[PDB]
């Protein structure tokens, strides 16, 4: 299916991250894969990861999507370094000033911006084309739901950007995994279980493969169907 | 991929047919494929159609949703003859416009879902594929029916999904709805539309 | 605000109908109402709760949204007794094929119907406004409906006419929906016929003279959630 | 109909201004309104349009909702100057990381600090009102924010809703003229009208709701 592609996969952190469930998947459908971490700290722990993986080499990129300058620098190094690309899988998430605005903005700056950026500097390796997915994830005053928003939004307009330029981009909205939140969409969701990072995965790679091939600017829900409730 | 897999196939009219383009895409990953077909006029165009496929077999059913006994038996027999299926591909002013565009566009779904639930006593997969629009109404009516048939037959293992609307890209989603790969995505509607 | 409109309202049955809010209250803002209801039983129930209001006189009208023939006559009878009108209030796995369409027909198509007789009485234009109340067909007959208003709106907007929905919380399982909405709808309280009337009266008046194709949620806010 | 009702009046800055039609139609109803204003520039063109309206007195207050500093000082002096208000009409306007940002402050944000500041003066309760590539991206947040503040501010018996307005001033028009059924366009007053009734008992039971005065051009 996917031999020969080539993917960069942000966002993992350890073997319960979301982007690690993705990343299993395209493994083992034999893509090759790229990986950003933010903190020095993790670097480590993906090198491990990658072992868990058949990866001929390990490519590891130390990214912070929170500034201009490591995006920038990180791209031309696996341009450098690997070349061209298919796909970049975005995974982030992360709420922490219950109404400041630094709060407000710094959420638009994680979760909506990081994507802008990272599609405007991916797609200079994607000169044929390629697909871009974001994936997603309460009190007083939901500011993440407002940094949702703003992201799903942001997909629809840099798919539309990115149309001519044969990118495609998409959203996943992931629904919970691994225990008062497991009650309520065990409960309520319509297929009566929770999913999990590789159902995720799954449609990740339907999205970053040429499967997907019409679809751009689409918000997938990974949740057993409890968008629909 | 979809070795050993089963799904029937609604709305084959012509090789330019939607449902069609769904149908090679799914050949081509190996699955079985049963066929329906409204006028007996048609039988013959998708014995041709057939043709162009690696089916071992020809599976053709006529079947008039716009009507419940022939939903009903249709199922039957497909049953009888197939056993069970992995899902389902379904492609489809005055009172009685709007309720015919109704009954064919959103009902014919209802019917044969719970019809077709019969043949997945494990679970599986179907999909619907999509001056005053009455079109426009029966369409809404229709996502609706998705997703309240979706929220329906989810403890029933069934996942329900629409497409909406060339034909290689919709039953390449088709496929992907169809297959394990959706495992998550029930309710959902999905525009192969170049966005 | 009001005084010289003249509007029909469809779907009073008992004092309880959220029509009969509706009514109220354009009734105290001056205007003048035609009535409908369907079984003959109700048209009684109409002559008392007309006396609540100051109705200079009454102008009642038996009309089966289900059927075609009533409905025409129905609006030519208010057309000839009343001459022209400013808008109306249209107030109404398993599932068998019959319910489905019995509910599209009566949740959806009734709309367009009265939309196609109404506008005759509407030669410059008013305002048509279509309430909803609240595996589940109704859903799918609301969905239709919501559709509908979008379209006719859309094919009425040329002749200068306006369609909106108001789609409307509970008043009167119930009891425990009752509080439901109480805790987790943003306001707290429930909402009411009153309210509607309110909000119907802005859509019928000019006071929403942009807007067509929308539909208003008055429930405290519960859509939100 | 709005007769001792005070309301907040927030973007003026001309006759054409969207925010200076719905001033029109509070004041033709009676209703007591104060002003805001971001550039000193534009406080005598203010003091200029207040002469066109029945307004026993101009309040005026500079503020730049960009800053937390002034909003919060601006609502207290509001509060000082004039006591509690009824509501508060919200009219705010018109690549790089700091482009994304600053689009969000202004479109979106705004309405949270507003919001929370104008909470202080609506102790009974009131309405609140926010008109409206990455500006797209900015209005999304926006109407996302006016939902969950809607959502935040119900228990403290405050509605917040949005109006979402069609273009006013011969291109990107004719299309609309075109397409759009109520066949014309909209204007200032429009707006004022369906502003008028947000901010009014009228829309009692509505909150975090968005409203399309655009000729019902959103449909198509």
């Amino acid at each position: 299916n996917l031999e020969n592609k080539t993917y960069v996969i942000m966002g993992i952190a350890n073997k319960r991250s979301i982007a690690f469930g993705v990343a299993k998947v395209l493994d083992q459908l034999g893509a090759k894969l790229v990986f950003t971490y933010r903190k020095e700290r993790s670097r480590k722990e993906l090198e491990k990861l990658l072992e868990q993986l058949n990866q001929p080499e390990a490519h590891l990129y130390q990214i912070d999507v929170q500034s201009d300058e490591e995006v920038i620098n990180g791209f031309e190094q696996i341009g450098k370094d690997v070349g061209n690309i298919d796909g970049v899988y975005h995974s982030i998430a992360f709420a922490n000033s219950e109404t400041s605005r630094e709060g407000f903005l710094l959420a638009q700056d994680i979760s909506s911006y990081s994507l802008t950026i990272v599609a405007h500097e991916a797609k200079k390796l994607m000169p044929e084309g390629g697909s871009i997915v974001a994936t997603t994830y309460v009190q007083n005053y939901n500011v993440m739901g407002v940094a949702k928003a703003s992201l799903e939004a942001n997909v629809k307009y840099l798919a539309l950007d990115l149309g001519p330029d044969n990118i495609r981009v998409n959203a996943i909205s992931a629904g919970p995994i691994r225990n008062t939140i497991l009650k309520e969409i065990e409960e309520r969701a319509p297929l009566k279980r929770n999913v999990d990072q590789v159902e995720v995965g799954k449609t990740a790679a339907y999205l970053l493969s040429d499967l997907s091939s019409g679809v751009t600017g689409e918000n997938i829900h990974v949740d057993s169907g409890f968008h629909a409730i």
